[PDB]
């Protein structure tokens, strides 16, 4: 589990989101396995504006922050997991790394503030859902 508060916007993985997130929704995007909705309280969080390659995630499975270098946001082909089947993702930036299902939502963060979320996991690798790329989550 896990979410960017950044303004009035709750960041969490698409394959999580509630029935709030649905109902108060700002953007989806199902290749990207992202979900936007709205909040009442402003949130504490800041996104990295960037081409980072090198930051921290937190893996709850590990109650533990791993510094991890990170590829580039990419379509990547990704194996079955418990919350989606085999299929392709979007912006999707892959690290060596322990990630499993109840780690989606963990932040990847950079020097410049939250690159993106824990997304997929599996044979040694995590995977995180860029956002450094929705400028608009800044704004309005
Ligand atoms: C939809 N674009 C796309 C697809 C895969 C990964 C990243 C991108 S991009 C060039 O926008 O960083
Ligand atoms: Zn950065």
């Amino acid at each position: 589990s896990g979410a960017i508060y950044v303004g009035n916007y709750r960041v969490v993985n698409r394959h999580l989101a509630t029935h709030n997130d649905w109902a108060n929704l700002v953007w989806e995007d199902s290749s990207r396995d992202l979900l936007v909705s709205s909040t009442t309280a402003q949130g504490c969080d800041t996104i990295a504006r960037c081409d980072c390659q090198t930051g921290v995630y937190y893996c709850s499975s590990r109650r533990k922050h791993y510094p991890v270098s990170f590829s580039k946001p990419s379509l990547i082909f990704v194996e079955a997991s418990e919350y989606y089947p085999a299929r392709y993702q979007s912006h999707l930036m892959l690290a060596v790394g322990h990630s499993e299902p109840g780690d989606c939502g963990g932040i990847l963060r950079c020097q410049h503030g939250v690159v993106g979320i824990v997304s997929t996991g599996g044979n040694g690798l995590v995977g995180f859902a860029d956002v450094r790329d929705l400028l608009w989550l800044d704004e309005e």
